[PDB]
């Protein structure tokens, strides 16, 4: 074996590690790595999605500790039944530390790309926030946060779909299994752990890490909110990469931000006299005007089901962390009456 500059274990389509596990595709990679997928040989050549970390320290390091993370949910979840992806085997394969997963699905970002953007059908909504609130209660209850959810980090166990039309526009699809499973635990944190300041992807960030007030698992109950709004619309509620008009459509959607929180926060350049500095009537103002508007105004339905959901995302969005709906309370929400036996567990 060897490597290339770069690092990366050189391999191919084709080629075996540890005598066990034999490559048979391309699942996706990034700076980190490569994630293949293999046969398993030693489990009668069953699917698995194996990511081999590049031999670079700052990533093995990384990798370590991702896999200290998916050793105690797998110590804790003894029935499968958390809906956390089940690591099946790692190993240090000549300084790559490489991780075996069970091979699921689409991605629920890629499925609705694939759909046009087109959202999401409400029990569908519902049936995945019920389970992103019973995978993430279990991991807040082992003293973790995942940090970084968004819709590309939650797949499809079987994304096989069902066409509702094909005119000939792009086809309308619905996912015929809505069980989903939560994915990438490699910024996952436990609570006695260093905190990385910046955690999350832009969209799904929440305003206690824009503002550097510390922040724990309520973290992840605002990227969930902002999961629900974009599998409900099939668009992104915060479309910015920028912190301080970030903060602005914060407050255009979802109300004034706290007081306390600004008197807190180191980021004073974003503040003026307790208010955002935001020129509105500038090109960016416009825009912001224009696309922002408060919450239950982007709701398409009147009735007692879209209701629901807009008081939970509502509970999920609120700026305090502190005051922020926890998942075990999300799972009591009058929303999830509407499962069906079958969703319900």
């Amino acid at each position: 074996v060897e490597d290339d500059k770069e690092g990366h274990l050189v391999c191919r389509i084709g080629d075996w590690l540890q005598e066990r596990y034999e490559i048979v595709g391309n699942l996706g990679e990034g700076t980190f790595g490569k994630v293949v997928e293999c046969l398993d040989h030693a489990r009668g050549k069953s699917q698995v999605a194996l990511k081999i970390i590049r031999n670079v320290g700052k990533y093995r390091e990384a990798a370590r500790l991702e896999i200290n993370v998916l050793k105690k949910i797998k110590e804790k979840d003894k029935e499968n039944k958390f809906l956390c992806v089940l690591m099946s085997d790692w190993f240090n394969f000549h300084g790559h530390m490489c991780i075996a997963f069970e091979l699921l699905g689409k991605n629920t970002f890629e499925f609705l790309k694939e759909n046009n953007f087109q959202p999401y059908p409400l029990p569908h909504v519902r049936h995945m926030a019920y389970q992103l609130c019973h995978a993430l209660r279990f991991l807040h209850e082992n003293q973790l946060t995942h940090t970084d959810l968004k819709p590309e980090n939650i797949l499809f166990v079987n994304s096989e779909f069902e066409t509702l039309y094909n005119e000939h526009s792009c086809e309308e699809k619905s996912v015929k299994n809505t069980s989903i499973r939560v994915a990438d635990f490699g910024s996952a944190t436990f609570d006695h752990e260093h905190h990385t300041t910046i955690v999350a992807t832009r969209h799904y960030r929440p305003p206690e890490v824009i503002l550097e007030l510390g922040w724990a698992q309520p973290c992840d109950v605002w990227s969930i909110g902002c999961i629900l709004f974009e599998y409900y619309r099939g668009f992104t509620l915060f479309q910015t990469h920028e912190n301080r008009e970030h903060l602005v459509m914060m407050e255009k959607i979802l109300g004034p931000i706290p007081s306390h929180m600004i008197h807190r926060t180191r980021k004073q350049k974003y503040f003026y006299k307790g208010g955002l500095v935001w020129d509105e009537n500038s090109s960016d103002g416009r825009y912001v005007k224009e696309n922002c508007k408060p919450l239950k105004s982007y709701m398409l339905q009147d009735s007692l089901e879209h209701v629901q959901l807009f008081d939970l995302m509502r509970r999920m969005l609120e700026f305090d962390p502190a005051q922020r709906i926890t998942l075990a309370e999300a799972l009591l929400h009058p929303f999830f009456a509407g499962l069906t036996p079958e969703e319900r567990s």
